[PDB]
């Protein structure tokens, strides 16, 4: 599907593809083969599924992080380099690039993020963390924000959140222990408490992104941005007399900024192999290939020893080398995909005032666990990425509480469609099943409940799509019936006043994760002294049999699905009687 005597290159567009293709020019003078540098938005999501297939770029640049999994994932190919050539390369960067005692990834440069502020502006910058609220009053007055820096990925936002407590896979025995990651850490919780603080206060904009701030920063609207080496070449464009220094420090500790070490990863599949390895090791990785590439877009602390100990001069690194010490290299495995996208959601889910930062970040931590079939629920956002489970029936559940209605957007799709691969949005009042162009199409349930299955026999075909909530556009469950769905948990009857609206007993949905059923205890009091009137019936929502209780006592019930509703009888409202007890779950 790749073709012959020609490469192709994946970088990132927010780095030196110009500068790259013009070492790939002079390649093509000397050696006498084509090179194509393409920069696809969201490539790190997408040469999974196109290079999965046997197609995709003969090279592709990234972080070390996500090349664990594509190296899982049997993508990648493995690097094998001379004594000779390793050695001229910083060895702590080869061990960013070594999965299971393999190189997968030539590495390339070692970035950071720094804080890069406007030293006109401001002429000493802050050293805590806390010193900024105090800054941006200073600086409202002026007509002035003291720091804009993208708030979506997580990246970014990781630093303060892992200054006091906060990791990401424990390195326990010389592994990483994926069943311990720090996300939930009162130290994390706390670190992002207080980026929420400055959006609550109105410091920082609870939606910021790259390209704002990269232009507020460069306009010079902001005193100070967070960035990597990629960034100054714009910035230096604006001539902002700008300052790159150590990240301020928070509750005592220094920011803790994940290390990215750009690796040039040759693809599985890939018929030219002998030409990637001839162009990285004998064209790109050289001083004279480095800097063309450095020129249009910084690299930052590079590989390439010989070249390296030029840039450690200027005092732009220096301040990224100060900072990469004191956080910790990115952990470089699969799981990796889970962890990011359980924070990014935890960020967002949280700074959009929709999560209490707890709540949020114990989400996240559960999300970087296991396989993807369990149950999301109780999160605005959600990113599930079911592509390639175990299982090829991957059933999951979303639940946001009564008044909110559940979005779905697909993001990547790899079913077969023909052989029956497709997806399923059962929902209390909603039903769709598709395949085909489900790609970038929104779709949504009526109600507060929603469940997806896969059925996709292909063993890496799966898709990937991002799901958010909205606020009831009419709304129709005349409030006191509740909501509860949990793993398990309390159970208590509502009431009502006298007049209020008689007509109709309130419900109680409690609806759980897939291929699980929902049991009953529960106790119920004041029923007191043809069946009389006022009773409790309980059900599963798409089942007809319905099992009453009858001026009953102690009642035990179990459901043959996730979801079930019980519902209060007029009768036994009016007749004010009560019911307490817990619910549970797990059994197939
Ligand atoms: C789903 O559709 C795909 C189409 O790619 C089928 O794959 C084909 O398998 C048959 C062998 O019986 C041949 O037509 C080819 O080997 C495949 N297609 C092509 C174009 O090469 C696949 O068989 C279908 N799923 C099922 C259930 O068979
Ligand atoms: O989710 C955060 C994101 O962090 C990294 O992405 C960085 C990357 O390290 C840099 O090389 C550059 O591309 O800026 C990115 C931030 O926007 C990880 O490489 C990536 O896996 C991860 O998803």
């Amino acid at each position: 599907k790749i073709e012959e005597g020609k490469l192709v290159i994946w970088i990132n567009g927010d780095k030196g593809y110009n500068g790259l293709a013009e070492v790939g020019k002079k390649f093509e003078k000397d050696t006498g083969i084509k090179v194509t540098v393409e920069h696809p938005d969201k490539l790190e999501e997408k040469f999974p599924q196109v290079a999965a297939t046997g197609d995709g770029p003969d090279i592709i640049f990234w972080a070390h992080d996500r090349f664990g999994g594509y190296a899982q994932s049997g993508l990648l190919a493995e690097i094998t380099p001379d004594k000779a050539f390793q050695d001229k390369l910083y060895p702590f960067t080869w061990d960013a690039v070594r999965y299971n005692g393999k190189l997968i990834a030539y590495p390339i440069a070692v970035e950071a993020l720094s804080l890069i502020y406007n030293k006109d502006l401001l002429p000493n910058p802050p050293k805590t963390w806390e010193e900024i609220p105090a800054l941006d009053k200073e600086l409202k007055a002026k007509g002035k924000s003291a720091l804009m820096f993208n708030l979506q990925e997580p990246y970014f936002t990781w630093p303060l959140i892992a200054a006091d407590g906060g990791y990401a896979f424990k390195y326990e025995n010389g592994k990483y222990d994926i069943k311990d990651v720090g996300v939930d850490n009162a130290g994390a919780k706390a670190g992002l408490t207080f980026l929420v603080d400055l959006i609550k206060n109105k410091h920082m904009n609870a939606d910021t992104d790259y390209s704002i701030a990269e232009a507020a920063f460069n306009k010079g609207e902001t005193a100070m941005t967070i960035n990597g080496p990629w960034a100054w070449s714009n910035i230096d464009t604006s001539k902002v007399n700008y300052g790159v220094t150590v990240l301020p420090t928070f509750k005592g500790q220094p920011s803790k900024p994940f290390v990215g070490v750009l690796s040039a990863g040759i693809n599985a599949a890939s018929p030219n192999k002998e030409l990637a390895k001839e162009f990285l090791e004998n064209y790109l990785l050289t001083d004279e290939g480095l800097e063309a590439v450095n020129k249009d877009k910084p690299l930052g602390a590079v590989a390439l020893k010989s070249y390296e100990e030029e840039l450690a001069k200027d005092p732009r690194i220096a301040a990224t080398m100060e900072n990469a010490q004191k956080g910790e290299i990115m952990p470089n495995i699969p799981q990796m995909s889970a962890f990011w996208y359980a924070v990014r959601t935890a960020v967002i889910n949280a700074a959009s005032g929709r999560q209490t930062v707890d709540a949020a970040l114990a989400a996240a931590q559960t999300n970087a666990a296991s396989s993807a079939c369990g149950r999301q629920h109780l999160e605005p956002t959600g990113t599930i990425d079911m592509r390639g489970p175990g299982q090829a029936d991957c059933a999951v559940a979303i639940g946001r509480p009564l008044g909110e209605v559940v979005t779905l957007r697909v993001l990547e799709s790899s079913l077969n469609c023909s052989a029956g691969d497709m997806l399923l949005l059962w929902g209390r009042l909603t039903w769709r099943k598709m395949c085909r162009k489900l790609l970038d199409m929104t779709f949504s349930s009526k109600t507060n409940t929603l469940v997806v299955r896969q059925r996709s026999g292909r063993p890496g075909g799966g898709v990937l799509l991002r799901y958010g909530s909205q606020l009831a556009p009419e709304t129709f469950y005349r409030e006191c019936d509740m909501q509860l769905f949990g793993p398990w948990g309390e159970i208590v009857s509502p009431s009502l006043s006298p007049a209020t609206s008689n007509a109709g007993g309130c419900r109680l949905f409690i609806n759980v994760a897939p291929h699980a059923r929902i049991a009953i205890h529960a106790l119920a009091t004041n029923m007191g002294a043809g069946a009389n009137a006022s009773y409790i019936l309980i059900r599963d929502t798409h089942s007809l049999r319905t099992t009453a209780f009858h001026g009953q006592q102690v009642l035990y019930w179990e459901s043959e699905s996730s979801q079930a509703e019980m519902e209060f009888s007029e009768g036994f409202l009016k007749a004010q009687a009560s019911l307490r007890g817990q619910y549970w779950t797990l059994q197939s």
